[PDB]
């Protein structure tokens, strides 16, 4: 139940199994390397036999080469499984995030989603594989050390297997106690840090009201309290390991005393006691690691639960089913009002605008509200809170999203150029339904083939980031070319600020009459030239419409039309 | 950095010396613990059978008690030094931050200054002190271990002091080689991660054009590349430790093979070789710890350099020296252009404005473009780029900043409340000057008797870490009381209340009557009732004044009155 991850890692069980075998060999390498001490001392520097010290360097090098090569094999295989489960997790996560509605993508998570794909998904497999290493390698180290101690000295091994659970619980209970103490001290330290934050935050009022003398005198007390809290934190942290080592040394002294008093014991040779004591020092580390393996694993699976919440989150609802291809019917807004998801202030009041068929009715004015969100409403980026958007005699909630978004083409300057070729970028998604002849025809009709064909290889060069890096005016032309692959009877034109693209601005306008040759066009205009050729103008400020005139007819209540 | 840091830590050299000698004793303790093996293997299981195995465990417990006590003493004393140097660093840094211009706080550095107060100031003492811990301790371990070898086996100790330079340079060079190998792979991983980010930042375009299939395919490609880069990165990272251990094992095997010669043997007892190889295995850690010493001290000095760059930055320009006590003169904005720091668009365009003394000149901006900056210019938060503010017949560059800020008083509902008494938050840096009777009179004139009675102790209640949680109206009434008590000749009413409450609203109205009846007030307004009561209303849009008259006078072109 706590995993919900085994199906994803199931196809790669071979890597886990071979990594476990490699780690078993890794632990056995150190176990045999410590077992070497008995021939090193008994057969070596005890009874004089130098022949055992001739091959002892060679067997040390052999076991160390085994240890290095099996450590690398374990790392490679466990990281291969981690890499492939990360690849599958990121693949599913990205496939689900692309389908998620943009309201989730808008300001709920914008830069941390890369961390979800990159950092948290890495952390899941990193912590899980670290836990598996720490429970296999170190567990087998404990088992091998106890086997060796049983084999060489079953008496001291019995004493050690009596106290090893005892010293394990002694480590675990004091670690938990001091970690809880450190958590309480951390909470207090965070409170004082937030007090310092509040001291820093009112910088403007310190300058006017009085000066820095009182603030410095109070920060002296706050920083002294921070210093005392830090000293107590590090004191509680540094009193932990000494106690653990002291209890481990109590166990060490008990084991050494088990060789002292019983005359039936102390039949060990020098090598046997050396091995059974080096086994204790080599067992201290696995005992310390096995106690903390569950915390690491639970951290990993907590990150994995965080990554699963996004994975199985609500996706973009596709309840509408009306399929539409080349709608000649026009869009109409009837008292539709939209509030931004995240806020409560309606940025768009009841809109009764009906944009006609084939016309170029624009929207004028920086409303700081749902002026731009009408574009989002046409393409169903943000679902309309109340009202109906009726295009071609049917509400947008009835249409299939895939068919509907094919009807609408969005032209802007903030255009995400996909990391592909120019031909694929201006024929994205439907890269096979348009052939390179259509690409050339649309580029020539876009008044944009001159610089595209100038661009290195032409239509087959790479347009992506860290590439040719076309400009914003050139991005307008590329988006217009993508729209001039047609199959988009609804045009929505952002127009940006129209920062003097000049012959490319004339390209935008010539291509705009080419688009509006048959397209129902809604322009969120910031250029008066588009207003001049606009057949109708509706001006919205602060989410409320003020006029529905037409340029010179609109000058009855001028306001800011001159500017 | 350390050259200029050392005076700061100089008064606390006693703690450094005590921690250093404690670490010397800790190193000596663990080396004596290793040295105890020679009695254990010679006078114990060796030639002399018994009469040492009660001495040995008792001395082991004593040495481990010494090890724990010395470790805790070193941790506490080095933490005391770290605390008393970080407290001085934080105090100096905060005293310089309070003196820096508001432009430094306003988006040149966000609330992460707290981190530079807390985190990057800690890391220095965390990196330096830890480096010292790893300098004095591990070196004293090294100086211990070789001596422990020299006392027991000079023959093997010569081989080991030949090799330990060789092993040290081998460890250092392979570590440098593999870190240099790893950082290039890290750069490539960052590049493909940025490519994945650019894939993520196209969600609107992908949804419009239905390229989720193409996006999933290209993300499969980039995620496979990411997985391969991760596998190569962890391979390069995990091929380092095996090579280090193999080189150390070559050194160990060479030592052990040299022990096989008759010249080295015939003097190494069972305990002598045991202590020699125990010293060998214990000598692994200090060398890597010295490499980590160099790395840690470099990182700490980098952080300290960052903090010093923050410390020695340019401060508030206090070149003016003219002192003003009661500024009864009219204020004048005369041909003034202000540009926001970090931006090129002038928030305030070149415009002229008179602020007659004793009059409530109202400044009206719906958008806020250049509205609130007029309040900031008088208080010299942001220095005026062009033009002079002729206050009382002199430029503010001539006036001393302290007196100028004493004359003016900013009033808003966004006023932050200091974590002091209400009697001290109502008089900041003036509670020692204005007596409690004046505090009572200010509370009486502030019409905050109900809210000051909501406080428990009343006049002397503590509004600390949001202890009382005064609301926007309550906070505005406290700031109003502060303005009354300080008796600022110039008032700047933010009027950010924006028609909230009634008793607080009438309190604001009556209190601004008490204030502005004998006090010039540059009011930026949201409530239109204040605008009607205002004498000279100045409508400001896009940094330029459009209409400078009365409500009925400039009703010819209302602009924003009907809103
Ligand atoms: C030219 C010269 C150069 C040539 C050199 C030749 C060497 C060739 C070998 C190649 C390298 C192999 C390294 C190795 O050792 O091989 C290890 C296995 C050895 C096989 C190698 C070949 C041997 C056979 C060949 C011989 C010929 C045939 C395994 C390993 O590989 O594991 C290595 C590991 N070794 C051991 O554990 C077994 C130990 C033991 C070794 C066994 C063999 C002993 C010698 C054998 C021959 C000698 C006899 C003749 O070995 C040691 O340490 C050295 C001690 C030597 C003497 C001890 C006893 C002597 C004999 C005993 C009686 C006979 C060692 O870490 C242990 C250190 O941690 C504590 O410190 P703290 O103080 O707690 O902070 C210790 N405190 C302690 O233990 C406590 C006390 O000491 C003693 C406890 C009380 C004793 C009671 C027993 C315990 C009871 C348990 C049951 C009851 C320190 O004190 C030291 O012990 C040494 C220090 O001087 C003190 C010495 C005094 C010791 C006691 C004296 C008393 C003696 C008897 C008294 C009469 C000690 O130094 O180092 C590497 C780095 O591991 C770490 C790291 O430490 O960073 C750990 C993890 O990190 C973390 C963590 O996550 O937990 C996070 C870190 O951020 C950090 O916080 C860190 C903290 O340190 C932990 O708190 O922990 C991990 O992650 C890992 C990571 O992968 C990064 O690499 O890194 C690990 O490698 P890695 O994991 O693979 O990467």
């Amino acid at each position: 139940t706590f995993r919900r991850l085994w199906p994803t890692i199931a196809p790669f069980k071979a890597g886990l199994i071979v990594a476990g075998v490699a780690l078993i060999l890794n632990a056995a390498s150190d176990t045999f390397m410590l077992s070497l001490l008995k021939p090193l001392l008994d057969d070596g520097f005890g009874k004089t036999d130098r022949s055992v010290l001739v091959w002892m360097p060679l067997v040390v090098i052999g076991l160390m080469i085994l240890r290095g090569i099996t450590s690398y094999v374990s790392s490679y295989c466990i990281s291969w499984v981690s890499g492939k489960v990360v690849m599958t997790m990121r693949r599913r996560l990205f496939g689900h995030m692309m389908g998620m509605p943009v309201s989730f993508f808008d300001k709920q998570s914008t830069g941390t989603l890369l961390s979800r794909i990159t950092y948290d998904s890495e952390q899941v497999a990193s912590s899980s594989s670290g836990a598996l290493i720490t429970v296999v390698r170190e567990g087998a180290s404990i088992i091998g050390l106890f086997i060796m101690m049983f084999y060489y000295s079953w008496q001291l091994s019995i004493i050690l297997i009596v106290l090893a659970p005892i010293v394990s619980i002694a480590i675990r209970v004091v670690s938990k106690r001091f970690r809880n103490i450190s958590k309480n001290m951390q909470n207090t330290m965070g409170q004082v840090t937030t007090s310092a934050e509040q001291m820093l935050k009112g910088h403007k009022e310190v300058l006017i009201f009085g000066g820095q003398e009182v603030e410095t005198k109070r920060f002296d007390k706050v920083s002294n309290r921070m210093r005392l809290q830090g000293m107590k934190m590090v004191s509680a942290s540094s009193i932990s390991d000494p106690i653990i080592q002291l209890i481990a040394s109590l166990a060490l002294a008990f084991v050494l005393y088990a060789a002292s008093f019983p005359s039936v014991m102390d039949s060990l040779t020098a090598g046997t006691i050396t091995v059974v004591f080096s086994s204790m020092i080599a067992l201290m580390r696995p005992l310390k690691s096995l106690t903390n393996v569950n915390a690491q694993f639970q951290r990993g699976m907590a990150a994995c639960q965080t990554l699963f919440t996004i994975l199985d989150s609500e996706q973009e609802k596709d309840e509408g089913k009306r399929v539409i291809e080349r709608a000649t019917g026009d869009v109409e807004f009837r008292n539709v009002t939209f509030t931004y998801p995240g806020r409560d202030v309606p940025a768009l009041r009841n809109i009764n605008l009906k944009i006609p068929a084939g016309k170029t009715v624009a929207l004028v004015g920086r409303s700081g509200s749902g002026k731009s969100t009408i574009a989002s409403l046409i393409t169903r980026f943000y679902d309309i809170d109340e009202g109906e958007i009726l295009m071609d005699g049917h509400d947008l909630r009835e249409y299939t999203l895939a068919s509907l978004r094919n009807q609408v083409a969005l032209v802007s300057q903030n255009v995400h150029l996909f990391n592909d070729t120019v031909a694929n970028n201006i024929a994205y998604a439907r890269t096979e339904q348009y052939s390179r002849e259509q690409i050339e025809e649309a580029a020539r009709m876009a008044y944009a083939m001159d610089f595209i064909n100038k661009m290195d290889n032409g239509l087959d060069t790479v347009i992506g980031e860290n590439g040719v890096l076309l400009s914003g005016g050139q991005r307008q032309r590329i988006a217009i070319a993508r729209a001039l692959l047609r199959d988009s009877p609804i045009l929505i034109l952002d127009e940006a600020t129209s920062a003097l693209d000049t012959e490319s601005e004339r390209a935008i306008q010539a291509a705009l009459d080419e688009l509006q040759k048959n397209r129902t066009s809604l322009v969120i205009a910031h250029r008066l030239s588009t207003i001049e050729k606009a057949d109708e103008i509706v001006v919205v400020e602060d989410g409320v419409i003020v006029e529905r005139g037409t340029h010179n007819d609109l000058l009855e209540h001028r306001g800011v039309y001159a500017q």
